[PDB]
Order: C-alpha cells, then sequence, then structure tokens
C-alpha cells in the first residue's frame, strides 16, 4: 500500500483507550522539537489538514533536562491553564536552546512576565491544584504509551508517527507527508 505500518507510522501493540485524537509530546530541551516548532511548524500544518471535529493536544515530558525538565512540564501546565501556549512556546525554546538564558524556575517565570502574564496570575497558577492535575495528565499520557522519545505524535491512542521513514531533502515536502499521514491515520 502507500501507507505501510512500519513505514510512515507504527502501530502500538497495546492501544490506549480514551486517548486524545491527536496527541503530541515534546520537551523544550529536545532539538528536533525546536525544529518542529520554529522551522517546520508541524502542529500547525497538521491542524490545517485535520478534519472537522478533531481536537489537538500537546504535552511536555519530564525525561529530558532533569530538575529543569520537570519545572518546564509544570510551566507548560500553567501555559495550558491560562491559554498562553502561543505566547511562551517560542521564548521558552529560545531561552533553553538558543540563548541558554533559562536555568531556573525563576528564569522560566521571567519568560511569562515578559510575554505579559502578570506575576501574581502566574504564581497563583503555578501553585494551583488545577495545574497539579494538568501535570498529572501530562505524565499519565506519556506513561500510557511508554514514551522514551520526543518529538512524538499519536493518533487515537493507536498509531505513532514515524518521521524517520519520510524524505527530508525538502523541508516542505517532509511537513506535508507528515501532515497527510496524520490525516490518513485520522480517517483510519
Amino acid at each position: 500500500a502507500q501507507y505501510e505500518d512500519g513505514k510512515q507510522y507504527t502501530t502500538l501493540e497495546k492501544p490506549v483507550a480514551g486517548a486524545p485524537q491527536v496527541l503530541e509530546f515534546f520537551s523544550f530541551f529536545c532539538p528536533h522539537c525546536y525544529q518542529f516548532e520554529e522551522v517546520l511548524h508541524i502542529s500547525d500544518n497538521v491542524k490545517k489538514k485535520l478534519p472537522e471535529g478533531v481536537k489537538m493536544t500537546k504535552y511536555h515530558v519530564n525525561f529530558m533536562g532533569g530538575d529543569l525538565g520537570k519545572d518546564l512540564t509544570q510551566a507548560w501546565a500553567v501555559a495550558m491553564a491560562l491559554g498562553v501556549e502561543d505566547k511562551v512556546t517560542v521564548p521558552l525554546f529560545e531561552g533553553v536552546q538558543k540563548t541558554q538564558t533559562i536555568r531556573s524556575a525563576s528564569d522560566i517565570r521571567d519568560v511569562f512576565i515578559n510575554a505579559g502574564i502578570k506575576g501574581e496570575e502566574y504564581d497563583a497558577a503555578w501553585n494551583s491544584f488545577v495545574v497539579k492535575s494538568l501535570v498529572a495528565q501530562q505524565e499519565k499520557a506519556a506513561a500510557d504509551v511508554q514514551l522514551r522519545g520526543v518529538p512524538a505524535m499519536f493518533v487515537n491512542g493507536k498509531y505513532q508517527l514515524n518521521p524517520q521513514g519520510m524524505d527530508t531533502s525538502n523541508m516542505d515536502v517532509f511537513v506535508q507527508q507528515y501532515a497527510d499521514t496524520v490525516k490518513y491515520l485520522s480517517e483510519k
């Protein structure tokens, strides 16, 4: 066929009931994730090709960057709760991997302040139990699929994208193949 299991995707031998339709995992420490966000804009091109009625989820992971990796997962929980993902994603990525100006939870916090979230609002969120359960959700979704690598995308708790098996000579062609694959898997 044109889309082969083991080629543009793999099937999980244990599928995850009740999983989000399109579920993406990343880390702000993850070099391909930086590309995915800043250069390729994967999430956005996937969205543009997804059906109607399908929602998109993106979660941070703990297994890169030790203590700071965990702070970033909680910070991402704050971002999701406040709905400010689109304002902090790029400065968090650049602060970790480009400028290397993010070294502590306070430096993460500075990124939100600079993006205009008020100190009080951020700190209340950070400490909130809505943010605690949001962190729990991120952890459980990764645990549900025995996640050991990022970037990763899962469709319907059953299929895992396999970008290693797609042409990378042209970045645009790669992104469309990726997105067209998510769409195919979505309709599966």
